[PDB]
């Protein structure tokens, strides 16, 4: 049961992330996400080899129906959102409250704070979403879908917390 969902405002770099992992590619081009899209792969870690499930959900508000079905069922979230986007950090909370009241303790949560390039234009800084995250009892990191940083280290840590 390594599922993992992915949850965030929109744009705040959902799809970017799951395609970089998956592909190792990346598209500055903004294309919505409409439904919501599973993708899976075997990733390597700790002497072993693991098979994750990933679901990108769509972020806009008209799809937030739609994604109540995908918490219930993933053993890990991941909460993102953007640097330069105060909003988006805002609503975090939103995401992880929707989470615990869906799954409870029985959850591994991840909140990232995607975009790090974009320097010039951040809005949140690094402590205090490690601050946030600690508050909540939840793990963090930091990324950029568009530069790679970071992205193999959250999946390797998400993994991580799952064998243990
Ligand atoms: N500079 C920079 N741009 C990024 C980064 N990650 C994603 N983007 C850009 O941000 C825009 C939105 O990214 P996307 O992955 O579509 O968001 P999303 O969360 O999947 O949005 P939705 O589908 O719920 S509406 C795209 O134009 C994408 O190329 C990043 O790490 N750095
Ligand atoms: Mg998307």
């Amino acid at each position: 049961k390594f599922k993992l969902v992915f949850l965030g405002e929109q744009s705040v770099g959902k799809t970017s992330l799951i395609t970089r992992f998956m592909y190792d590619s990346f598209d500055n081009t903004y294309q919505a996400t409409i439904g919501i899209d599973f993708l899976s792969k075997t990733m390597y870690l700790e002497d072993r080899t693991v098979r994750l499930q990933l679901w990108d959900t769509a972020g806009q508000e008209r799809f937030r129906s739609l994604i109540p079905s995908y918490i219930r069922d993933s053993t890990v979230a991941v909460v993102v959102y953007d640097i330069t986007n105060l909003n988006s950090f805002q609503q975090t909370s939103k995401w992880i409250d929707d989470v615990r009241t869906e799954r409870g303790s029985d959850v591994i949560i991840m909140l990232v704070g995607n975009k790090t390039d974009l320097a010039d234009k951040r809005q949140i800084t690094i402590e205090e979403g490690e601050q946030r995250a600690k508050e909540l009892s939840v793990m963090f990191i930091e990324t950029s879908a568009k530069t790679g940083y970071n992205v193999k280290q959250l999946f390797r840590r998400v993994a991580s917390a799952l064998l243990e």
